[PDB]
């Protein structure tokens, strides 16, 4: 069933980078309509077009508890992509503003069902690229999903990485050796990834001790533009690594150090991940 632009009414800007919005589907014209989440295209070229085409049907096949549910697709191209409203917002922000309150069992919760959903994504040979807590939306106390499927690839048939020609905007402080290199993504990257993500929960996303602030100190802060990248690369190859955050259980921070691995096929699998995060949490 069919979303008619003309009773999707505006309510807010979520956020930018294309746009979300967060409107009400109205049909009836009466407010009792339900909220969703809309992304549009702002710049809509024919590359980007294709690009985002991809994104919602990537979306679409994707079921789970812990992936952000696609609802449909609304026509006038400049289509719009309708997706659930997750109102506690990013797990980033959430984290941020209830700090340690959440305790390192909520943590695991959040941990484990991060690696369940990434593990799902995995079985349809989709890479990610883009895993970080402002890219993990929380819908309750007691479950978060991931979003934004804005910069994730499908593996070729023949090949487990997939290799970006001209790369656009970056998450550098995220991204594995072999992808700063080579442009190379694969599940073991998204591994990688995953290691920070669990860097970023244990440090409660204490401003100082972010992912770039620490590669930055580590690198020198008199480093810019492609010469960070370099120095980046550089340091990596020679076992600089992010520190353990202040009270993470020493275990935690082994898992962390194990996806940091840099040959890509001593990474651990999302799947004995969840199995190793459940073990932790069940000690407990
Ligand atoms: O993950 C999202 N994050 C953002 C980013 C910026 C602004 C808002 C959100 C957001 C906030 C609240 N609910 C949401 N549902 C889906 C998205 C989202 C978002 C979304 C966007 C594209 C996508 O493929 C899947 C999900
Ligand atoms: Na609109």
């Amino acid at each position: 069933t069919q979303f008619e632009e003309r009773h999707l009414k505006f309510l807010q800007q979520l956020g930018k980078g294309g746009s979300v919005e967060m409107c009400r589907y109205d049909p009836l014209q009466d407010n009792t309509g339900e909220v969703v989440a809309v992304k549009k295209l702002q710049h809509s070229t024919e590359e980007h077009l294709r690009d985002f085409e991809r994104e919602i049907e990537i979306l679409k096949s994707l079921q789970h508890d812990n992936i952000v549910k696609y609802k449909g697709v609304c026509y006038s191209r400049n289509l719009k992509l309708i997706m659930e409203y997750l109102p506690y917002g990013s797990l980033r922000d959430y984290l941020q503003k209830h700090k340690e309150r959440i305790d390192h069992i909520k943590l695991l919760q959040y941990t484990s069902q991060i690696c369940k959903g990434m593990e799902y994504l995995g079985t349809k040979r989709y890479i990610h690229r883009d895993l970080a807590t402002r890219n993990i939306l929380v819908e309750n106390e007691n479950r978060v999903k991931i979003g934004d499927f804005g910069l994730t690839k499908v593996l070729p048939q023949d090949k487990e990485y997939y290799k970006v020609k001209e790369p656009g905007e970056s998450p550098i402080f995220w991204y594995a050796p072999e992808s700063l290199t080579e442009s190379k993504f694969s599940v073991a990257s998204d591994v990688w990834s995953f290691g920070v993500v669990l860097y970023e929960l244990f440090t409660y996303i204490e401003k100082s001790k972010s992912p770039p602030a620490e590669f930055m100190r580590m690198i020198g802060n008199d480093k810019q533009g492609q010469m960070i990248v370099f120095h980046l690369i550089e340091l990596l190859k020679n076992n600089g690594r992010l520190p353990r955050p202040d009270g993470c259980p020493d275990e935690i921070y082994m898992i962390m150090t194990e996806c940091w691995n840099n040959n890509v096929n001593q990474r651990p699998s999302f799947r004995d991940l969840a199995l190793r995060v459940d073990q932790i949490r069940d000690n407990m």
